[PDB]
């Protein structure tokens, strides 16, 4: 109908290579802060089979083993046998970690005081939050986790034991306009990909994949006769993981975020400590948009940072409510600049950024989950 | 005023890590399509001190000198000695390259007619365009890119030889709205960061940067006497390359299409051939959105579309003119759909994407640049 539009959002699963990688980033980075909360850390993984490779740049007080914390990880993942493509028992682990760059140091936070730490680098970084939701986020991207979590769920439990951890999934919702909001009318189509052992045969799994795991997520209000599903497309996916796939950090940034709505700076979040604005700052912009709706003063809102390195203030800010405020984009900001501070130094303190549960955010997207604080709206006072 | 905003883009030049990342990528696809125009190519680059690795799949017909083609990249963009912190001639590169799958070749292409060969992923891809600039380009991501090849050129023709190839860049610019569209104003900040010599002193790097980079590149109308300089910000770049800072292919994904305006859904672009619909579809879409806005049925619009993995058909095609066409989105969608085939394998016709010109792409942005086919409008019939 007019005023009506399709629009796609994916996420992958806990044993997708690219996320493997961010959870071992996140795990290297939660190890380092349990010993040493003001660590320096830029760890980028990389996977490919049997292998396991970190490079990047860490200072740090603590003492890491890199083999056990990334075997763990790996095992949590539930690659654990070459049956499967990946063992974490005998998988390579190879390192390529040196200190962070003198020069990087001096100029972002050495011999300065907490508060007024410089941004680690500089960039761009957008929050968004949408009311289509109770959590604020949109349902395309909500329904494409939800899925890759089923699947997880149901290969853990032992119900389809065929499963293996390396899935993707992909939601196609009609929405209709409302007043610069946007409302989910029906799921239009689902893909879901997933590693399966050698054994189950395609209709198991196509009549599996609908039943077991579609119907259990996707409320049935939004599927009806039309409804397009394309399972296990591919028609056999037995190879999988790294060995199918090579996988990097900060290769999901679109699924770790908002689905394709809303904006992205282009950084990754995985394997980096809170002087990292291309974590820390979306995450306190998220926090700005997510406290302008639960607030009442937006339905939709998209808010944009930006940063020099060894700059503590950011250089802009600027917000967006679709026409979906009777304030001015002027007025809030004014709010935003009134309850909010968005120096690196003061968002750790109040995000909390130095405890180590970043691992948790590595899967199934940043946001929209588990009252994590940038999810704890503020109460803003204007 | 009211009714303006800042928005803020950012670049990097030729020798920031994640962009020889790119370069090598897409120097290994080049290679290998010189003699096999057919070759899947799925290849990674990691970068860290010393080291070039290539991670990924290929096959490919081929006889590629893997040592060659990839020093050849490194000296292109200057790392041609120790005192720079990386050499072509001396650093490690390591390969760890296999097959494709056979999995994801029985379901993508294997025994498939080139028309109706399927996509090679599942995922979601933008095309946007925007009558700002000539080459239908946002002004902030235009002048981002500029800088870091004005750097490039006064490094490579002895100018200024203190530089070195690292650079990042970042523009903020004042908009107005006009209909739907957005104006630009003034700049209103500049980030330079660029890695040094030894030798230069901060307030020579300053000055260099002012007067013979900025000045040569932003045009005057847009500076004035409020516009903020953040020139070497970080006070001492001289460790820099992958030495300072680890590089991955896909870790720029913003930087090579819109800079943040549009949408981006993920997906990285060098290192892969046309049947990875993350790239020849998202080039296909830039192509269709340049196509409306040169054609004169938009100002300003963004296209999705979307695949399933072995499926040729995009699964959902949409597009959003933000307000700037006269025309319905609905009327726009069938103008599109009766004048573009978004199968993969047409595509690769369209836009003779079998061709090595991958390299070319792989720094200062994919797109708003010299005439690549996805740049020349199609004449669209209605
Ligand atoms: C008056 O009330 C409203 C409420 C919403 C909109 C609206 C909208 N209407 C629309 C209507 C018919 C057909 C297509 N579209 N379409 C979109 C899109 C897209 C949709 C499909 C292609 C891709 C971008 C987006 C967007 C999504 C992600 C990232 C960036 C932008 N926003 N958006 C909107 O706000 C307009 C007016
Ligand atoms: C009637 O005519 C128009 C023309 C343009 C707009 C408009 C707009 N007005 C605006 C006015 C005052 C203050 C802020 N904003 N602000 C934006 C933005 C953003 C701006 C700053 C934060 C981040 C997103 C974006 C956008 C950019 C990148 C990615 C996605 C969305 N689009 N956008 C628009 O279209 C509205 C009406
Ligand atoms: C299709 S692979 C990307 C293309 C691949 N690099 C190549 O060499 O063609 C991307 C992701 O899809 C999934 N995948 C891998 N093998 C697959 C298969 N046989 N069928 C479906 N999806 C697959 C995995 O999640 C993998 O990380
Ligand atoms: C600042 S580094 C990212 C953080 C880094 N990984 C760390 O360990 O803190 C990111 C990019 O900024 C640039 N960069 C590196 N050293 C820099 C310095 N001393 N001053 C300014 N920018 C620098 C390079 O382009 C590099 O790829
Ligand atoms: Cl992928
Ligand atoms: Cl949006
Ligand atoms: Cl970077
Ligand atoms: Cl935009």
């Amino acid at each position: 109908e007019e005023g009506t539009f399709l629009f796609t959002s994916e996420s992958v699963g806990e044993g997708h290579p690219d996320k493997i990688c961010d959870q071992i980033s996140d795990a290297v980075l939660d190890a380092h802060l349990q010993q040493d909360p003001d660590a320096k850390v830029a760890c980028e993984t990389v996977a490919k089979t049997g292998m396991i490779l970190l490079a990047g740049e860490i200072t740090s007080r603590a003492a890491v083993d890199y083999q056990k914390v990334v075997r763990e990880a790996v095992k949590h993942i539930g690659y654990d046998d070459s049956s499967k493509g990946f063992d974490y028992k005998t998988c390579n682990v190879l390192v390529a970690l040196e200190q962070q760059s003198p020069d990087i140091a001096q100029g972002v936070h050495l011999d300065r005081n907490e508060e007024d730490i410089g941004a680690g680098d500089q960039g761009l970084m957008f929050g968004y939050a949408t009311d289509e939701t109770e959590e604020c986020m949109p349902l395309t991207i909500v329904l494409a986790h939800k899925l890759n979590a089923k699947l997880a769920e149901l290969r853990r439990n032992g119900t389809l034991p065929w499963l293996r951890p390396d899935s993707k999934t992909q939601v196609t919702v009609q929405y209709m306009q409302d007043r610069g909001a946007v409302l989910p009318i029906r799921v239009h189509t689902i893909v879901i990909s997933v590693q399966h052992d050698e054994e189950v045969c395609l209709d198991e799994m196509r009549d599996a994949l609908k039943e077991k795991v579609i119907k259990a997520v996707v409320p049935a209000k939004y599927l009806d006769e039309d409804t397009i599903y394309h399972l296990q497309p591919s028609g056999r996916f037995v190879i999988g993981g790294p060995q199918g796939d090579a996988g990097l950090t900060g290769r999901k940034i679109i699924v770790d975020t908002y689905g394709g709505w809303g904006a992205h700076g282009g950084g990754a979040f995985s394997g980096k400590d809170y002087t990292k604005v291309d974590r820390s700052a979306a995450y306190a912009a998220r926090w700005v948009a997510k406290s302008l709706v639960k607030g009442g003063l937006c339905r939709r809102v998209l808010v944009q940072v930006s940063y020099a390195i060894g700059v503590s203030h950011p250089l802009s800010i600027s917000i967006f409510h679709y026409g979906t405020s009777q304030k001015s984009e002027r007025e809030l900001l004014e709010i935003v600049k009134k309850n909010f501070d968005l120096r690196p130094g003061v968002i750790v303190r109040d995000l909390d950024l130095k405890k180590p549960i970043y691992q948790r955010t590595a899967a199934y997207g940043h946001f929209g989950r588990d009252s994590f604080p940038w999810e704890v709206p503020k109460k803003l006072k204007y």
